[PDB]
């Protein structure tokens, strides 16, 4: 038998449910039976990656309807989707097309964890629990209910969850201390960087066995820029309402994992508007986009001398920006240390 806490146990049967990655996929509308979870490749990926990349260019640039339509057809001959009774649409919008970029980052996410899951298992002398979560080559720790470390994540929960995210209550299941392989050591440079702070990051739960043996990750080099605000870096939030929300829960599958990470920002360059970011003006570290609505200034702390933005949710005085929220995105893997997983139970006001 496992070795290992009940509640790591329960975290462990839960990235790696097949169930979910099924759920994910239907949901992307993709053909589970012409594409099941044992065909998905990381070169099929990356060739639908290049694909939806170059009909972005075809739209943008006004390139032939043809070349549109080419482009659609092969797509969707790569990854088989399922529309019902529907026609199949054509990659001809630039949201559809933005949709289909996110699904892509989705699913090199679950590749990461089938692969895993089908991995080295032989052993009889190990529980299948404990053999799973030596996968992830992450040490996994409980953070006690009642210390200090506690008290403030929880305090960080409850005062960010922002006016109109209230479509539901945030409840700490489970805090969990993680410390991935290899990680601190890669991180090490960047702790003489100024203005590190403690940020939110949220994800499906069907992303997590990728994302602690990975590590987050910015998107391949395939990917089109465009199919991001501000371009290919790594997102954080100082609202626990704003990453919640990509966690994609709901009545039926009410909990949730989010992530808190040190981040390295540095010089932030601010911005009020989505900018497809290439190159980072020198002397800038990240990018920092501005929201109407932002934690207290005042009552901000620090946790081993990492700023904790865990103040109520006041409006600042920027009134000509599109974001209702702050957004911080960072340009190099290095740049983040991850610290803390929580397990969150989304109550849906019904
Ligand atoms: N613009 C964003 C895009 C994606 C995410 C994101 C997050 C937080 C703040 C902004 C964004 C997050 O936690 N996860 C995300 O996946």
């Amino acid at each position: 038998k496992s070795k290992l806490a009940k509640p790591i146990q329960d975290l462990i049967k839960m990235i790696f449910d097949v169930e979910s990655m099924k759920k994910a996929m239907v949901e992307f509308e993709i053909d589970l039976q012409k594409m099941p979870l044992g065909k998905l490749s990381k070169r099929q990926i990356q060739s639908a990656y290049s694909i939806l990349n170059e009909v972005q260019q075809a739209v943008s640039d006004g390139g032939s309807e043809s070349q549109i339509l080419d482009l659609s057809n092969r797509f969707y001959t790569l990854i088989p989707h399922d529309f019902g009774m529907k026609k199949p649409p054509l990659l001809s919008n630039l949201e559809y097309i933005q949709a289909k970029v996110q699904m892509l980052d989705n699913l090199l996410d679950i590749e990461v964890a089938y692969s895993l899951l089908r991995g080295g298992n032989e052993d009889g002398d190990k529980d299948p629990i404990d053999i799973n979560y030596e996968k992830l080559r992450t040490d996994i720790k409980v953070v006690d209910k009642d210390s200090e470390e506690a008290k403030i994540i929880k305090q960080y929960v409850k005062n960010t969850h922002a006016a109109t995210h209230n479509a539901y209550d945030l409840k700490v299941v489970e805090i969990f201390r993680i410390e991935r392989e290899g990680e601190s050591q890669r991180y090490k440079p960047f702790k003489q960087l100024h203005n590190r702070q403690l940020l939110w990051h949220g994800s499906r739960t069907t992303n997590f066995a990728g994302i602690l043996s990975q590590g987050l990750r910015i998107a391949p080099p395939e990917a089109p820029v465009t199919g991001y605000m501000f371009g290919k870096g790594i997102y954080f939030a100082d609202m626990v309402s704003k990453s919640a929300n990509y966690c994609h829960t709901s009545q039926a599958d009410p909990i949730g994992l989010i992530l808190l990470g040190e981040v390295a920002l540095g010089n932030m360059y601010e911005l009020k508007n989505a900018s497809h970011i290439t190159k980072l003006p020198k002397g800038k570290h990240s990018v920092k986009g501005l929201g109407k609505t932002a934690p207290d200034p005042t009552a901000t702390t620090t946790l081993d001398g990492v700023e904790v933005p865990l103040g109520n949710g006041i409006s600042t005085g920027i009134n000509d920006t599109c974001l209702l929220y702050n957004e911080y995105i960072v340009y190099d893997v290095a740049q983040v240390n991850l610290k803390y997983l929580l397990k969150l139970k989304f109550n849906y006001k019904t």
